[PDB]
DNA sequence: TTAAA
DNA sequence: TTAAA
RNA sequence: AAAA
């Protein structure tokens, strides 16, 4: 009977790592987590001890052990010598790595007395190696622990996940024979380096053409006002002053989806109705006003990721959405999985400040909450290399790693942010 | 002599808490550190310790020991072994509290070989020996509090020394006494709904239109409708708050929306229009909070300045800096208050992220966040439960109010707090 | 519970 | 480094 | 997983 006993603390996805490793290598299990008590200000940590015993596949090799105060040296040491199992073990591994100072301080020494081969651990969540005490031994667990985006989620409580793949994207069902040529017209100019003039050209004249009045694009009525509105005007900056590139991607859409009439601007007459105008415009302004974007940092990512042997729907995908048993849920643009590491990625095309930096708190603290406080989490925007810098500066958080668990990228990085995705998570 | 051995995480709070309470029993002091290793993804807490020696007086009294890994337990108690003082103390006591489990586990071990062990409480507020409670015992102010987390040039207002009296002298009182008026009968709401239709379709289209009349008339001839909502259906007591405002500063000629001659240059434009429509649009509900807060904190303990004030500002070395709307201390936890006037749910959310980061980078991770919006009960609700996330407590860290809680926000924010 | 403004 | 949108 |  040789047992490992773990600390269940509020971050789960280090026990299931040491779990999963030392597993094969033991036959008993204790999970020592914490009860309830309003009246001392403490919460639970037993939802967690049951995910840890679900997704680790105990059974009934696994003991629970519940600790009345956290925080009191005295019930500690007396709930372990009333609840900890009496059986004749030949070995006692304990990690140490959650839970509260007092747990590890007080359950390491009622262990090292009461036992009898003896080991002590803990996982590094700065250069991801387990350290045994007396072994002298520290094992790199970066690339050998895997783990899902259903497991990575569920022990942190979120359940009804979902999420698109590459083939199920929902743009590629919307246009259908034409989305690769739309596609494919676009990444050409990213990367020929025209990401800043698109991003220019998208906020004006195309944002003040397209976007406005609620519903704009799906009653003639109101497109007609503001159009007669717009009579210094952004018309002619579209029909005059528009570069060849993007008059490209334009003519990339179908005909009866192009938001351009030849050389100029479409403009319904009064024999176009509500549902001919939606019909037109609206897809293809939403794909062009930002959803374009997320699809072609997916597609710039997609290869470099299943060359290093990573499985879409497992290791990453697109949309991906969730919620805790009955709360809101929340949508997340890209994530990937890096061995145990979540990374969440967050896309705008927007360059203002103030915007951006919002973004940059969403998805910091999404990935804490999905991921555990040792995810990293990556927000990507259409602002210049000064502004991405002050950013992540302004956001950082220090937690004790010299690797940033918050990059910010910006216009420049989009020609290759590809190549700059695989260096920052993998390298 | 009699020794206190520290442990220096990342969360500086604790160990200024446990600090300030038994310096007054001890004579040296050892500050166990990391450096720093890139190589190994480990940075130094050396910083933190140089400001709870600073804060906390230590003077030459408090000796720095580094460790080259806080991962790995044998280079932990080797370099332990070779730099803790070997001198003959009759008392050592270690508080471990901060740190990694590593550090905490082997520390004490070592120290037990050559003593008492303490631990400070996050949840209760105790420290408890291997239980005296400090949350009324122990203080800072917001100038240590940040200081300790590496903020500088702190600066904020008071109640004197608030922006928009200097913008309204002579009419700031009555201003912003029609609003309280307004909030305190209940017509929170309508203020809010009037706000968003018309005001800020007419005085919000897009940017710098207050600045240049040119951008302005422009507007207002798209709008000719607003201009008539305003006109027309505007409640009593939002033409009674408009017309509390001095005259060159107000947004209406009259009853109706004042629009300007070709004559009206950029400057009696900005002059006449930027300052009212920003205090309107949503600068009124930082004041009206905090006058309503610091009305039920004149009883309490706590002075302006020290404890709690508006329009926090501050930033680490080299760094951008950022802006908090009010601050709160009680006793050594930092409250950080976030106020919009807005009803939408994608915005509020989006506030909500940042006021849980803010309080977490100038106040440590048992900083508490409240966010303050117009929201109904339903969406605050749901705002809360979206955000929270575990951190081992039963009492939440993140708050949110909403538009029903307007009329009595300050026994709101008393009774959040102070429990 | 679009994305950006 | 507006607060809203 | 460096006041769970
Ligand atoms: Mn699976
Ligand atoms: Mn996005
Ligand atoms: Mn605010």
């Amino acid at each position: 009977e040789k047992v490992l006993v773990l600390i269940v603390g509020t971050n789960p996805l280090p026990n299931y790592v040491v779990g999963s490793h030392l597993k094969e290598k033991y036959d008993k299990f204790v999970l020592i987590y914490s009860e309830k008590n309003d009246k001392i200000n403490q919460n639970s940590t037993y939802d967690y001890a049951k995910k840890l015993k679900e997704h680790l596949n105990l059974n009934d090799k696994c003991i629970f052990l519940p600790l009345s105060d956290v925080s009191n040296s005295e019930k500690i040491i007396n709930d372990l010598r009333e609840k900890f199992p009496s059986e004749d073990f030949v070995e006692v591994h304990l990690n140490y790595t959650g839970g509260t100072k007092t747990m590890v301080v007080h359950i390491y020494n009622f262990l090292k007395e009461k036992f009898i081969k003896f080991e002590g651990s803990y996982l590094d969540a700065r250069d991801y190696k387990l350290v045994y005490d007396y072994s002298e031994e520290a094992i790199s667990l970066k690339d050998t622990i895997k783990i899902d985006i259903n497991t990575l989620l569920s022990i942190h409580l979120y359940e009804d996940i979902h999420f698109e793949f590459y083939d199920t994207y929902s743009y590629k069902q919307k246009f259908v024979d034409s989305f690769d040529k739309i596609s494919q017209e676009i990444e050409k100019a990213i990367k020929d380096d025209k990401g800043e003039d698109f991003v220019k050209w998208l906020e004006d004249p195309f944002r003040k053409i397209f976007k406005g009045e609620n519903k704009l694009l799906e009653k003639t009525a109101k497109f007609k006002k503001h159009i007669e509105k717009l009579l210094s005007s952004p018309i002619v900056k579209f029909n005059e002053k528009t570069p060849q590139f993007i008059w490209d991607i334009l003519n990339a859409f179908p005909e009866g989806k192009k938001l351009n009439d030849g050389q100029k601007l479409w403009i319904p007459d009064d024999k176009i109705t509500n549902d001919n105008l939606s019909s037109r415009v609206k897809d293809t302004v939403e794909f062009l006003n930002g959803k374009w974007f997320e699809w072609y940092v997916y597609s710039q990512i997609k290869s470099e990721l299943l060359d290093r042997k990573l499985k879409e729907g497992e290791h990453f995908g697109i949309s991906l959405k969730a919620q805790k048993k009955d709360s809101p849920y929340f949508a997340l643009d890209i994530f990937l999985i890096n061995g145990y590491q979540l990374i969440g990625i967050s896309l705008t095309t927007s360059s203002t400040r103030e915007l951006c930096k919002l973004k940059g708190f969403e998805v910091i603290h999404r990935v804490r909450q999905i991921g555990g406080d040792e995810s990293k989490a990556i927000l990507i925007t259409g602002m210049d290399k000064s502004k991405t810098e002050d950013l992540q500066k302004d956001l950082a958080y220090e937690t004790g790693s010299t690797q940033k668990r918050f990059v910010v990228f910006g216009i420049d990085d989009w020609a290759d942010i590809g190549s700059k995705i695989c260096e920052e998570v993998f390298k």
